């Protein structure tokens, strides 16, 4: 039932039922939240076989398939992290995983049809971008059901899980696109040059069930509890751009890197390969979270920086001159930055908690003010500035499959969106040496 009761801090009501209804709301948030990213990132996958099933989109256009859920994902964060007080964990877990369901099937039935407009494929592509804010709602909620000690552990195994799911959906959706499943729901095959057949609905089609299952979880086994001047401070807007830099090129890649593979090496089927990327990167995200624990965020974050500059750099090496070669170089190199995405992912997001946090506290005390109100408005303003940075983050999913798309279109050539990724890398190690050296000396 919706609990009016919840006293997590306290260790006997947390040994004697809290623990245990916190376990079970976390352990139902996390496929739910593994499913949004399964959804929000659908279209990495289904824009590289549009063409194969007969659409004849441009690779810029394609790309903004791509491209496009991160823009409502991002906007509609910080709205989602305000519905969840609103109208209790369980109810909008319900809702915003249930809803996907709509552009899933949309989605389907749209791939089936050749006459289907590009603006459609538009607004599904936006509509997906709806999964990309259960993130923010998801996270929120989640904090709730734990004590503050814990709730380090619990956000981590929350999100790093949930971020795992570009990773299943992007290694899943190509294996049951060959399968001749969901026929009976009405799933045609298009017939390849290789002689097989393709069924490009299963992509999509393929998650309404599990959407449904865990819906109909959420309502049953998750519960409600009963128990912004952010946006002046200008440390907001600097971390945010280092957030951007490491998430923001984690979902960026990952929305990009088939669609870019198929334009540079397009003998290579990409797709039986490119989910391993967003799959480390989703490990290293929680093992840049545990690095920066043990060192401290920022120092990871510093070195990290780095070395996304060096194998962005190391990464026009590998491009073919189009002839050529070499594709085992390109995706090495890329692995290497899905994999300091991910790692700067994690030690960017504990480096925000630490300094933010910090520094609310030396300022109220500063004012005056109490230990006890310093703790608690570092609590709320490091909520309040998370929320926000996360949101301005989502954006680089936009960026740089957009920046790939134009690059290409008016030169031919990524490198142009490369160059600008680089410039954005040695601004960011720039910037981190700077809070190293004033805010975080530890
Ligand atoms: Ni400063």
């Amino acid at each position: 039932a919706v609990i009016t009761d919840w006293r997590p801090e306290d260790p006997a009501f947390w040994q004697q039922r809290g623990q245990r209804i916190a376990s079970r709301n976390l352990w139902i948030s996390v496929p739910c939240l593994l499913l949004a990213f399964c959804v929000w990132m659908l279209f990495s996958a289904v824009a590289v076989n549009l063409p194969k099933v007969g659409f004849n989109f441009t690779t810029d256009q394609l790309f903004m398939l791509t491209a496009l859920p991160s823009v409502s994902g991002a906007l509609l964060r910080v709205p989602y992290s305000f519905m969840v007080p609103i109208f209790g964990g369980r109810r909008w877990t319900a809702f915003s995983t249930g809803i996907l369901i709509i552009p899933c099937v949309w989605l389907g039935f749209a791939v089936q049809d050749t006459s289907t407009p590009y603006s459609v494929f538009i607004i599904i592509s936006l509509l997906c971008g709806f999964a990309g804010a259960n993130f923010a709602s998801s996270m929120a909620n989640i904090s709730f059901f734990f004590p503050k000690q814990k709730q380090g552990g619990a956000l981590g195994l929350n999100g790093g899980l949930g971020n795992m799911g570009v990773s299943v959906m992007q290694l899943v959706a190509p294996l049951v696109v060959s399968l001749s499943i969901f026929a009976v729901f009405g799933s045609q095959g298009v017939k390849q040059p290789d002689g097989t057949e393709l069924y490009l609905a299963n992509a999509s089609w393929i998650w309404v069930p599990f959407l449904a299952i865990f819906t109909i979880a959420a309502w049953f086994g998750m519960n409600d509890l009963a128990t912004l001047p952010v946006l002046k401070r200008g440390h907001l807007w600097i971390m945010s751009l280092l957030y951007l830099a490491t998430f923001g090129s984690f979902i960026g890649f990952s929305a990009g890197f088939a669609m870019l593979s198929k334009t540079q090496f397009p003998d290579v089927q990409i797709l039986q390969y490119a989910f391993f990327g967003p799959f480390i990167g989703a490990l290293a995200r929680s093992a840049g979270g545990a690095l920066s624990d043990r060192l401290g965020g920022t120092r990871v974050t510093l070195v990290n920086f780095i070395l996304m500059a060096i194998f962005s750099g190391l990464l026009f090496l590998t491009l073919p001159t189009d002839q050529g070669g070499s594709f085992m170089a390109f995706f090495a190199v890329f692995l290497a930055l899905f994999l300091t995405a991910g790692l700067g992912s994690g030690s960017t997001f504990q480096m925000i908690s630490v300094i933010f946090r910090k520094l609310t506290m030396d300022r109220v005390k500063a004012e005056g003010g109490s230990d006890e109100r310093a703790m608690r408005e570092a609590a709320t303003d490091t909520a309040a500035a998370l929320g926000f940075i996360s949101a301005i983050g989502a954006i680089g999913g936009f960026f740089i499959p957009k920046a790939f798309g134009s690059s290409l279109a008016l030169t031919g050539s990524p490198v142009g969106a490369m160059k600008v990724f680089l410039i954005f890398y040695i601004a960011c190690v720039v910037i981190t040496w700077a809070v190293y050296g004033r805010h975080s000396k530890k």
